[PDB]
């Protein structure tokens, strides 16, 4: 919307000057294994303060011959690297302006803490942003640490390569482009964190990794791969995981298609395709990415052309040697305390998509296109497939004619709740009682917002959509100071409080969090037929997951195919 584009522009300039007024003249030097870094003390609008180090490199800039390759360790320096300002984001299409932005020089992390020499070593919370593996950043205009730093933790926000630059994959072993470069970036950042967090007051024996959407799938991948075994101690999966249908794809044949879109005149062989892509301008590749999926792939409901993939051959840095469902069978992260959850109306994310293409509601007539692909026949015309679709339809079509709200409710389940259920049940076979706790974010406000609302044209619309909880974890350029007594302020304290408590102890309950005093929050047991979750609304209450009945209806599709569940 052009009206929202100007509004967003205005906010960007106002934010810039606010950030000047929040900068103090106090700078500080910290040590890293690669050299000294200079950070700056900043204020928040609530007059808390924190030390800010941005643009700490954890890898060599992945440029030139290092494009498409696994990250390499950075070059050390003498003297003091200035970390008082942010670096670029990974090359991507800006979600508001629609133009390509960012830089290939993006392999940085940011470290924040209210005290660089604390009296006790602190829980380290590491945030991995979402954005479908194609957008996102660690810039504070979206991921401000201002709320977490009220408490005595170290917060670290990482970047990683996005799009084709992070996720190209080629079958030819001689080329050393097996895939998952962006996940390998995450691995190298977590190793940096283990090796350096003590220099900022952090406890290397108490690291928690958390992320939302693609960042939740990323956190899960970091809990599955052998590359990170033992590197961290708690994980939080917010609205996603690595067995979600949207979280991985086999993209080895798509480099050729991208090259052709970018002007390549050669034959489909990996060596010639790579040499062309190595010479292309990065903006050209990222701009064309939205055209890469073929008619057949769109027909088969492939979501994104480049993303996490099962790597076709083994390398020293290999992150995903098998499908994530197989990786769960041997995963080190099954044995660390885990928290998982979703919002109360995830599918609201599709509001503007449905406004643009209202005919999508016709997919609810039979629902065959929502049947898990491992159960469906190829043509989606088999009677068994239609019956499976009928079970989906019964779960979500509540009136005589299917509605957009029915569609959006279905979306919550296909993309979030059902993969969460499948993961929980699979994981019980491959863990020794390590607890998993469930939350449900159910707090609705429009007095404090984040840019995901603009994306879904969700102004004036009620409901707790995908990513609406991030408003209560991170300051952003649309945020404003809330009164201490306000429901929004209380939700900030509760959300950050629960995450810090879980990061500290592996148990998200604490009687020091307002409204939690009377909460008995047990972890999920294999014997549970109905999941219990902490529902976060204006109150904190343990409830039967309201989505359970629909979850069970989706599971019923596997009654005669239990080996695939």
């Amino acid at each position: 919307s052009l009206m929202e584009k100007l509004k967003w522009k205005i906010k960007c300039i106002e934010n810039k000057f606010l950030n000047y007024r929040l900068t103090t003249n106090e700078t500080v030097v910290a040590e890293t294994e690669y050299g000294k870094v200079k950070g700056v003390k900043r204020l928040t609008v609530y007059d808390d303060s924190y030390y800010s180090f941005e643009g700490i490199p954890y890898a060599q800039p992945p440029v030139g011959e290092l494009r498409f390759k696994a990250p390499q360790r950075p070059t050390p320096w003498d003297g003091v690297r200035d970390c008082c300002n942010h670096k670029d984001k990974s090359v991507q299409v800006d979600f508001i302006t629609g133009k390509v932005c960012g830089s290939e020089d993006c392999l940085y992390l940011s470290v924040y803490t209210n005290n660089l020499n604390p009296e006790t070593k602190r829980p380290v919370l590491v945030y991995i942003h979402g954005g479908d593996f194609i957008i996102g950043e660690n810039h504070r205009d979206m991921y401000g640490p201002d709320y977490f730093i009220k408490k005595d933790v170290v917060l670290i926000n990482i970047q990683y390569r996005l799009g084709a630059l992070g996720f190209l994959s080629l079958n030819s072993e001689d080329l050393n482009v097996p895939g998952n470069a962006g996940l390998k970036d995450q691995v190298m950042a977590l190793r940096w964190i283990k090796n350096n967090c003590a220099n900022f007051g952090g406890n290397p024996d108490n690291i928690t990794v958390f992320g939302e959407s693609a960042g939740a799938a990323s956190t899960h991948y970091m809990m599955l791969t052998e590359q990170t075994r033992g590197l961290f101690h708690r994980g939080i999966l917010m609205s996603g995981n690595a067995i979600c249908p949207w979280a991985n794809t086999q993209c080895q044949h798509r480099a050729f298609t991208l090259a052709k879109l970018a002007g390549y005149k050669g034959e489909d062989n990996d060596k010639d395709v790579l040499e062309f892509l190595m010479k292309a301008k990065p903006q050209d590749l990222i701009k064309l990415e939205e055209k890469v999926l073929t008619l057949e792939e769109r027909t088969n409901m492939v979501v994104f052309p480049f993303g996490p993939t099962v790597e076709p051959y083994q390398t020293a840095d290999c992150v995903l040697p098998k499908h994530p469902r197989e990786m769960v069978k041997t995963a080190w992260g099954n044995s660390i305390p885990t928290m998982m959850g979703n919002t109360s109306y995830e599918g609201l994310f599709f509001t503007s998509i449905l406004k643009q293409m209202p005919m999508l509601v016709k997919e609810l007539e039979t629902c065959v296109n929502f049947v898990p692909s491992e159960l469906a026949d190829a043509e989606r015309t088999a009677p068994e497939t239609l019956e499976m679709g009928a079970k989906i339809k019964k779960a979500h079509v509540t009136g005589e004619t299917p509605t957009a709200d029915n569609f959006m409710d279905l979306c919550s389940h296909i993309y979030f709740w059902f993969p969460m259920h499948r993961l929980l049940q699979l994981r019980f076979y491959h863990t020794s009682g390590t607890p998993v706790y469930l939350y449900r974010f159910d707090f609705d406000s429009e007095d404090l917002i984040n840019p995901y609302r603009i994306m879904r044209s969700g102004r004036g619309v009620k409901g707790v959509g995908h990513a609406d909880e991030l408003t209560y974890f991170f300051w952003n350029q649309l945020a404003k100071r809330m009164p201490k007594e306000s429901r929004e302020y209380k939700t900030i304290e509760r959300m950050t409080g629960i995450w810090i408590q879980f990061a500290t102890t592996g148990n998200p309950y604490s009687n020091e969090i307002e409204g939690m005093e009377n909460v008995s929050w047990d972890p999920i047991k294999k014997s549970d037929e109905v999941y219990k979750c902490l529902n976060i609304s204006d109150e904190l209450k343990m409830i039967d997951v309201p989505e359970m009945d629909k979850i069970k209806q989706w599971e019923s599709m596997f009654e005669k195919h239990r080996d695939l569940f």
